[PDB]
């Protein structure tokens, strides 16, 4: 039981996503990114493990394939519920456990119509993307206007 | 200028979405959650206004039709963009105008693929929501498991 050709493909995308190289590799600084971006957000420990197992050689840089090889060696003790819960945090502002049933709505079905799985991916990368993966969301109503 | 069968129909679906009762009348409060539901954040002034305009024999409600009556008039001043600003603007937590990339990535193509415009409405029907639109996402993320 390893990872599906859909769990790759997702790994690919996220990594992708956030490498602006547009080679393969990434700094340590962009993998806490590409992991929230994925569901997971680790412990600034958790990261600390990951770069050594990888580039511990201080190099600061992950190769995708170092990257792909270490997600299907943690992917196994993962649960979906996990990423479910990580997402609706997303919506808790003061961390209070509590979140808007409105903004909730509005931002799954309309924000979700109006884009496709496909438009997120392109909007980020046009845009331009923080070194801790912060965006000015004016670009993006900008682009979908 | 008419209002769509598609708005009418919104508007229709938000309404008796937050009316927890079963009596096409909702209260000020809900009122509010109701609309932010469709994108339109609006103003204290502007909420109070729409109630004591049409309920203004005591009880402080508002039906489905006064509340399309307005709506209709509502919407003839309001246009497609400040819906999206406010689709983001949901991700700035602290209101400096950036979010994250990573955040919008997980909760739009991950979050919003679990899940359908039906389930969302599902979800928040049979969870406990208070006056403010406020729900506890455990419940959410229960619900999904």
């Amino acid at each position: 039981d390893q990872l599906t050709e859909e769990q790759i493909a997702e790994f690919k995308e996220a990594f992708s996503l956030f490498d602006k190289d547009g080679d393969g590799t990434i700094t340590t600084k962009e993998l806490g990114t590409v992991m929230r971006s994925l569901g997971q957000n680790p412990t600034e420990a958790e990261l600390q493990d990951m770069i050594n197992e990888v580039d511990a050689d201080g190099n600061g840089t992950i190769d995708f394939p170092e990257f792909l090889t270490m997600m299907a060696r943690k992917m196994k003790d993962t649960d979906s519920e996990e990423e479910i819960r990580e997402a609706f945090r997303v919506f808790d502002k003061d961390g209070n456990g509590y979140i808007s049933a409105a903004e909730l709505r509005h931002v799954m079905t309309n924000l979700g119509e109006k884009l496709t799985d496909e438009e997120v991916d392109e909007m980020i990368r046009e845009a331009d993307i923080d070194g801790d993966g912060q965006v000015n969301y004016e670009e993006f109503v900008q682009m979908m206007t």
